[PDB]
């Protein structure tokens, strides 16, 4: 019974990112998702929704892929699990590793280490950067620079990297080794710069942080090529070239968080490829498997892998491992996911239909007095709402405009996300989305928005 | 083509817990596992092995359960994933949560929060204990006490909780908020002590740590009911009763790490049930799914859940979540796993055949001059080897006796683990293991051991 389900939920399930009391008490009503196909999902009540956020930037090949379910089945049946400790392996993990390196990763990458979450992958990154510096005799080169409004996960170290305050509240974060520099959102500049001027500003602010802390104390800089949860923010043109030069000058490792941007989302293999970023380390999850099974990976450059090898010769086996590291079923899911991305050229579809999404959002919302900015890249897009446009001046957060539009859209059968920063409505549809589906998405969001606007 | 696999592996796969250079260079040969059935696995080759470590204390219902593969398939096909943010749900996660609380958790537990690893679950625990204290207006009550030789995971915070130095080296751990008290291994007590004396020693050492740090600054104490990777160490008689009294007196939360002990391993539902532990918080993974899919959970007491609710009313939504929190496929795997544990009464089999394992290891090894100690409980057991027994004096670690026995056992078709701490050979067979299979396991390990002992 659906009613006893919902009581069991309220009584016993602690959800992620859900108001504990309001949920437990019934004030925040629960929604049970039971099926889905293509870009549409279905709740327990039989209501169907267009999921223009692809779960959480992650159901990239779309819902209901029997091909992946069969791949998962066949592996679960043959060998669901053995460990990968002390050189042990399984077939799928071997194939997946060489495929990630040969076909998806930028040049210079060498090794892949697996977990199950974006958060655990970034945890691994910070371990590796500390290990690297310790084996090189640099015990104080340990601080990590992240950015305001960044999202890097929800643990203690990874929640510190995260530049959104909700992940810090009552958790004593950020930790002391994590420092935050500026969010590269041109729309929000010092308030009259050229794009190039704003880049130079971001560069000087980073240079100031480095000077205050001391370059010899900074191990790494971590960043999303395009900001996701912080509010769908492409980098300014020239940003990545200029930031990379600063990091190289100060011998600071670069970690590209590709959890959202990875595996076709922007119309390129990765955000790194898209923007000419040459990271030392890369974090992936989400579109790695299109969420069909949980899997994360850390991709390691030749340079860093060489120091890891060196560490092992001098100090023996590195103490790092998860029980389910390289889980056969999860690896098999990833292989089928990649087969589908590649065969259907969904990276191309993301570029193509993603540009159409940008176009249609601009046409629909660009001229409107309450829309401060329309922005995006590939199959990511956002609308940022402003009380005055003009003066670039945001609504009283108590008004909750982004949230009211999202709610209205949901009533009309469309899922889009109110992002945690400001009044921002985000779009991250599956990479299989068609032009017609975009027009359908935009029509509903447009109606929703007018209803709230009035 | 097997050769091309192994090259691809060496070229591109960074393994957990694997010597990086020795593996990449071919000095540490790789092993590809391709199949398995019951308690036996098969490598690429075709060599078959009795897996008396059940993967990593985790393949509890045994290998090749088509029933679980079908359960995984059916969920993957119907709905592999949606998120569980902002009150969203799927039914396997709802059923699993109420089943964990009603059927497996000790009394007083209320809510379950999901991840994918033992490590992420303990990460969540520490977040929750800090949140708890912050919403109660106790900003300084934040330190965590763990134990020497404990294993709690392999992250930064969870690697700090972990009391084994290999998880610390070149990672700048433990963090300052984590303190370690003594390992409750009677066999390594300060010499001469009675079991009861050694308990009282553990108690006084904990009391000293609490006095030095200030009880006011200590949020929680985390511990495995029985130590796993640190050496298969049951707690001394009376340990848990006495430790619990100290924690209660100082208002310190107790986190039971049931990652190994959970879901039947000791012949009880949990280590907590087994030893009368009343934790505020419990961590589970491994036997939660028998490793058929990755899943972890944090089980939360009524007391702690009440404060979490309070936090949300006063401060709004707690900022905690994993994208794959409550993953439908993983939850479905767990439900089938539980169906099998319950239907086959594998908790009972673990009690029964586990006691037999203890008996048979004692009979086979108890008298031998090179075996310092035989120990265990339920379906966990270990042999600890000593150069001198009556002097309690261990071999030169470069001799690596535990590892030589393991190697010999592997040649003879048996997988048992050389544990990282001492010269210790561990046993954690699947909970479906039979008495005859135990005798088969012990016979091979006994032969292996003689070969190494006579040398
Ligand atoms: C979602 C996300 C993470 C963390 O992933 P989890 O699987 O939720 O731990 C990290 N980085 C980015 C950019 C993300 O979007
Ligand atoms: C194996 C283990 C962990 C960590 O589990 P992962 O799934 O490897 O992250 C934590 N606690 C205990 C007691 C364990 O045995
Ligand atoms: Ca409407
Ligand atoms: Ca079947
Ligand atoms: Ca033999």
């Amino acid at each position: 019974s659906l009613e006893q389900l919902l009581e069991m939920d309220r009584a016993h399930f602690m959800h992620p990112s859900t108001h504990a009391y309001d949920h437990a008490s019934g004030a925040l009503p629960g929604r049970i998702i039971t099926g889905g196909k293509g870009i549409r999902i279905e709740d327990h009540e039989g209501r169907e929704y267009i999921d223009a956020f692809a779960g959480l930037y992650c159901v990239n090949i779309g819902y209901g892929r029997e091909e992946v379910a069969d791949a998962i089945y066949e592996q679960a049946k043959q060998l669901a699990y053995y460990h990968t400790y002390v050189g042990h392996s399984n077939d799928p993990v071997i194939e997946l590793s060489s495929r990630i390196i040969e076909d998806w990763a930028p040049a210079g990458m060498k090794k892949v280490f697996y977990g199950m979450s974006g958060s655990d992958a970034n945890e691994t990154q910070i371990k590796l950067v500390w290990y690297y510096n310790n084996v090189l005799g640099r015990p104080n080169k340990k601080k990590i620079i992240a950015r305001e409004r960044s999202y890097h996960g929800s643990g203690i170290v990874t929640g510190s990297l995260t530049g959104l305050p909700s992940f810090h509240q009552h958790f004593d974060l950020p930790i002391d080794r994590v420092k935050h520099t500026v969010c590269p959102h041109w729309y929000n500049a010092p308030p009259g710069m050229s794009e190039a001027q704003f880049v130079a500003y971001c560069v000087e602010e980073l240079e100031k942080l480095i000077a205050r802390e001391g370059a010899d104390t900074i191990a790494a800089f971590i960043a999303e090529p395009v900001m996701g949860t912080g509010g769908i923010v492409p980098p300014p043109q020239g940003y990545w070239e200029a930031i990379q030069a600063v990091l190289r000058k100060h011998d600071i490792l670069l970690i590209a968080d590709e959890v959202v941007c990875g595996f076709g989302r922007l119309g390129s293999k990765t955000g790194s490829e898209h923007y000419g970023i040459k990271p030392d380390l890369i974090t992936v999850a989400k579109g790695l498997t299109s969420a069909y099974a949980p899997l994360s990976a850390v991709i390691v450059s030749e340079k860093v892998w060489d120091v890891i090898e060196k560490g092992s010769r001098e100090h023996g086996v590195m103490g790092h491992g998860w029980t389910y590291s390289g889980h056969p079923v999860c690896a098999a899911a990833a292989l089928a996911n990649l087969d589908i991305l590649e065969r259907e050229n969904l990276t191309g579809n993301a570029a193509d239909v993603g540009a159409y999404l940008q176009q249609r959002l601009h046409e629909a919302f660009g001229a409107h007095p309450l829309v401060g900015e329309v922005r995006g890249v590939g199959m990511l897009a956002a609308l940022e709402f402003m009380a005055d446009k003009g003066a670039r001046t945001p609504f009283d957060p108590a008004l909750k405009v982004s949230q009211k539009v999202a709610a209205a859209a949901l009533e009309d059968g469309l899922i889009v996300r109110a992002l945690p920063h400001g009044d921002i409505l985000g779009f991250a549809p599956p990479l299989v989305t068609t032009r017609a589906e975009v027009d359908e998405i935009v029509a509903i969001a447009k109606e929703a928005f007018d209803e709230v606007a009035d």
